[PDB]
C-alpha cells in the first residue's frame, strides 16, 4: 500500500468531482508528486482536454505535494486553502495528463514551516505542470498559492 | 433562449460540466451568468472546490466570447484560453453565479477588426463568481481567449 494509493483517497473523498474526473495518482518520490486525469471523462471536442480540469490537475498536484510532505513530518494541525493561482496553456492536450510538482527550493519549505510555527497561518507558492503522457514538455505551466492554517 | 442553447453546448462539448451540474442562467445587456450547484462540487469542508470556480469562471468567459460571435454571425473561428489568473477572496458556501460583462466597447471593436483584418486575435475577459444572492466577488479572474481562423 503506497502513499500514491493512500493521497487518491484522500482526493476522492475530499473533493467527489476528482473521482468523477478520473484522476490517479501515479507516485510520490524524492518529494516529486505525479498524478494524471484521463481524456474522455475531461475531454472538450471529442479532441482535446478541457482548459478547467488542467487546472484542476496543476492545482492538486500541488495541494497533494503539500498534504503528503506535512504528513510526512507529522505535521497534522493545519488546513489547506487554495488561493491564488496563474495559469499557461501552450500546448493542447490530446490524452492522458500527466501533473507534476517537485519540491520548492529548501529555503522557501523551511521559510514557510517556520511561519507556519509562529503565527499558525503561512503561504506556500508551488509550480507546477501538466503534460501530455510521454512528454517532458509542459502543456500547462502553473504557479500557486496554498494557504496553511491552524 | 440563448442560455438554454449555451447550457446544450457546454453540456454536449464537456460531458464534465453536466457532472458539475453547471447551468446558465441568463444573457442580456452583453452580460452572461451561469451557475454550479455545491453539492457537486464540494470540498473537505462544505465550501466550494477552488477548481470548480476556475471552471466557472473560465468557461463564463468563453460562453459570453461564443454568445457574442454568434449574435455577430462570426462562425469561422476557434476559441482558445491561453492564459489565466484567479484570487478566491471569499468562501463560496452554496451555489456559485460566475458572471462576464461585456469588456471596453473600443477594445472589443479594436478585437473584431483585428480578427477580420489578420484571423487572430486576443481578448482578456475578466470574470467574477459570487455567492447566489450576492453580487460580491468571491472570486476574481482573468482570461486571455484567443479567437482564430
Amino acid at each position: 500500500s503506497t502513499d500514491s494509493q493512500y493521497l487518491q483517497s484522500v482526493l476522492h473523498s475530499d473533493i467527489p468531482l476528482t473521482r468523477e474526473m478520473g484522476l490517479e495518482v501515479i507516485d510520490w518520490q524524492q518529494h516529486t508528486l505525479r498524478l494524471q486525469l484521463p481524456l474522455a471523462a475531461n475531454v472538450n471536442h471529442k479532441s482535446t482536454m478541457f482548459g478547467g480540469s488542467l487546472y484542476c490537475a496543476a492545482v492538486l498536484v500541488g495541494w497533494g505535494w503539500l498534504h503528503l510532505r506535512l504528513r510526512e513530518l507529522g505535521i497534522d494541525d493545519g488546513h489547506i486553502v487554495i488561493q491564488e493561482g496563474q495559469i499557461s496553456y501552450p500546448l493542447p492536450v490530446t490524452g492522458t495528463a500527466v501533473a507534476r510538482c517537485a519540491a520548492p527550493d529548501e529555503k522557501t519549505w523551511e521559510r514557510f514551516l517556520t511561519l507556519y510555527q509562529r503565527r499558525g497561518r503561512a503561504r506556500l507558492t508551488l509550480e507546477t505542470t501538466v503534460s501530455n503522457d510521454g512528454s517532458d514538455e509542459p502543456a500547462v505551466r502553473f504557479s500557486g498559492q496554498y494557504v496553511l492554517h491552524r
